[PDB]
């Protein structure tokens, strides 16, 4: 019954940066939890290990989880190469939010954002389903990689992840 936290550990050129650890609204969104917890312990075979935050944009997010085309054009959920919105309950309030990218109503896959800005416009088009416990100093210093564009100056990585105890 406790939601499940996950951590991703960041690197910058292949330099550790430092540990982000998320909570997983598993009580609300189970299913869209789920699948983020399954790609970050990478269990089903596949997930986030090894792959980039392709898209930085300060004052607004970061999206990674494309760990097929590492660019915003691929990835797959643990369900298929997509699944449905489960539900919108929960917000964009704030930075720290962790949320699906999608390209269409009921299209998530494996791509996510970390909102560093609160983000109300998103809303009900995107699902909810997490947010940032411990490291959102990491989060910020992931940002300053990104520019205006998303193009980030280093590489930034997810050298390892998994489910925290
Ligand atoms: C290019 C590209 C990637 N992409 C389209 C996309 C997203 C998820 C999945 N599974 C497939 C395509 C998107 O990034 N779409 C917009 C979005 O979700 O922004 C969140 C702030």
């Amino acid at each position: 019954m406790v939601n499940p936290t996950v951590f991703f550990d960041i690197a910058v050129d292949g330099e550790p940066l430092g540990r982000v650890s998320f909570e997983l609204f598993a009580d609300k969104v189970p299913k869209t939890a789920e699948n983020f917890r399954a790609l970050s312990t990478g269990e089903k075979g596949f997930g986030y290990k090894g792959s980039c935050f392709h898209r930085i944009i300060p004052g607004f997010m970061c999206q990674g989880g494309d760990f097929t085309r590492h660019n915003g054009t691929g990835g797959k959920s643990i369900y298929g190469e997509k699944f449905e919105d489960e539900n919108f309950i929960l917000k964009h309030t704030g930075p720290g939010i962790l949320s699906m990218a999608n390209a269409g109503p009921n299209t998530n896959g494996s791509q996510f954002f970390i909102c560093t800005a609160k983000t109300e416009w998103l809303d009900g088009k995107h699902v909810v389903f997490g947010k940032v416990k411990e490291g959102m100093n990491i989060v910020e210093a992931m940002e300053r990689f990104g520019s205006r564009n998303g193009k980030t100056s280093k590489k930034i990585t997810i050298a390892d992840c998994g489910q925290l105890e």
